């Protein structure tokens, strides 16, 4: 599902629109035969795309390759939530330092749900008497929880960073 | 503090009937001597009264001192607040029968305290942890035992009557 639209910048300064989606990874040689450059992959710009991480008219198909080469590299569960990732940690390079410090949350849609999960079946706050049940704020300790960490609600579930 | 004016309903001084205040334990001999009841100490009622209680016009010398006896008897802090316990107890003498089944809590100024005190203190609740404690919510707890329970809050704390 990455892909980007590449343009040639030679005929579209002009008027003409010639360009093509693109999948990756990108090739220079099919790229070149597509929207017609030159010898030197010379006056292209990227004019659309679909990818979870934002991209300049002026970003080179090599650098596109290289962040589509990291992006692969990390595991499938972060590469499927990767745009909501990016959005706490500012770059790929970041994610994939401190893909270990991630604990993903499968089947809690909010801090409630954490904050159950926690005490409940992690034992967060030692055992939990029956009677004394009705009395735990949950939605209080989600709170203090996201106050003093960084929750990301997603598709798969809710993300933990450490 | 505590005094009643008991009058001798046969004899009159002055177009006024003979009384006289006595204070508590109010002596029999005196009470005869000061207002001249004959020697079976008969003709006299309460027509006045300083008292945390009520008390009848007709109320005997005897029942008087025995409702002293058994208000002094009590824990102070019953002592003080009798004009709120008499709200829920109908007399002195069902409050003195009762007195061992109140449950004084005074250091609590409110249910909060009273839940508090029940869950960290005496575990009714079971085994709280300490992390635990901090995400309690005691409101509630004090609220459904208000509901479910009698308290009675006074000046000298919250007052617990227990089965």
């Amino acid at each position: 599902d990455m892909q980007v639209y590449i343009a040639n910048l030679g005929k579209y300064n002009e008027g003409e629109l010639v360009g093509a989606w693109f999948t990756f990874p990108i090739d220079f040689e099919e790229v070149k035969e597509k929207i017609g450059l030159n010898d030197e992959y010379e006056e292209y710009a990227i004019h659309d795309y679909e990818l979870p991480f934002t991209v300049d008219e002026y970003t080179s198909i090599g650098e596109l390759n290289r962040l589509w080469e990291m992006v692969s590299e990390l595991p499938e569960e972060l590469q499927s939530e990767l745009s909501a990732l990016l959005t706490h940690f500012s770059s790929i390079e970041e994610l994939s330092e401190h893909q270990e410090d991630i604990i993903i949350h499968s089947d809690c849609d909010d801090m409630y749900d954490v904050a159950r999960y926690y005490i409940e079946e992690t034992g967060a706050l030692g055992e939990v008497p029956a009677s004394l049940q009705n009395y735990i704020d949950y939605q209080a300790y989600g709170r203090d929880l996201d106050l003093s960490g960084t929750f990301i609600s997603t598709n798969h579930g809710i993300f933990e960073i450490v």
